[PDB]
């Protein structure tokens, strides 16, 4: 199918119990490689890539469509409808947590639970909210992307992944970052880092499990609490004693058991 080719959709197993996993900026569905082995016995598992990932065709990246996170949420519902999925657990890494939230506002019936890893509704600080970034440092970030994309990827990957700067996960993320087309990377980085989901959190109704590393470049721990306090749905937080924004890839021994408990157990 067109949709499923374009998003590199992969479906493993069958049956009603279904889990759909959405990745964050700069990576692709391979971020889930240490989680999926533990899901396939119990669930139909659905993997897909966001439009604009380096594994996707840049001719399909419609700048107007993806200038709002809504564009991605429409892609997610389309995939679910294409696959005839009437209900799933959705696991959203980084921006995909907010993409799943938006999709659940339009179609809450499609989701029984959202499990967020490394989520944030707002990165920019204001006098009454800490998201982790001042606008001036975002401006410098974007200028670096603009001036030398390879150099930016090499410097950003170790910061994002955390841990040892020479690790396999840092190398993997370095590689997936650099596989994006530089103009798409710049555009999507701006859209995500300038986003603001805070105002819609009270309207969420699907239960949410809010998971993050205690040390995350892009997600201060107070953001987990902000999500918990302001989401309209039932929610639970668990901060993991791990480092990094992609901790399911880089620290699976400590992280995967936590994710599995939240998938397998309801609030």
């Amino acid at each position: 199918g067109v949709v499923e080719e374009a998003h590199n959709v992969k479906v493993i197993g069958s049956g009603e119990a279904t889990i759909v996993l959405g990745h964050g900026f700069g990576t692709d569905q391979s971020v889930w490689k240490h989680l999926v082995p533990h899901l396939v016995d119990d669930y139909r598992v659905v993997l897909y890539d966001n439009m604009g990932a380096g594994t996707t065709n840049p001719d399909y990246f419609d700048f107007d469509r993806y200038s709002n996170l809504e564009g991605y949420s429409f892609d997610l519902i389309a995939i679910l409808e294409d696959l005839k999925i009437e209900s799933c657990i959705f696991v959203g890494h980084s921006v995909s947590a907010m993409i799943g939230v938006l999709a659940s506002l339009n179609r809450p019936d499609l989701f029984s639970k959202i499990v967020m890893i490394s989520a944030s509704p707002r990165y920019v600080n204001d006098v009454d909210y800490q998201g982790g970034f001042e606008q001036e440092d975002l401006n410098q970030l974007f200028e670096a992307i603009r001036s030398n994309y390879k150099a930016w990827c090499l410097g950003f990957a170790p910061l994002a992944v955390g841990g040892d700067m020479d690790s396999i996960a840092v190398q993997e993320f370095s590689r997936t970052l650099f596989n994006m087309r530089p103009d798409i990377a710049l555009s999507v980085g701006q859209t995500i880092f300038q986003s603001d989901m805070r105002q819609i959190l009270p309207f969420v109704t699907v239960p949410c499990h809010i998971l993050q590393s205690v040390k995350d470049l892009a997600v201060p721990v107070v953001v987990s609490e902000y999500l918990h306090a302001n989401l309209g749905c039932e929610s639970v937080v668990e901060v993991i004693p791990s480092d990094g924004h992609l901790p399911q890839l880089s620290s699976p021994d400590s992280v995967i058991p936590v994710i599995l408990r939240h998938i397998r157990n309801d609030i």
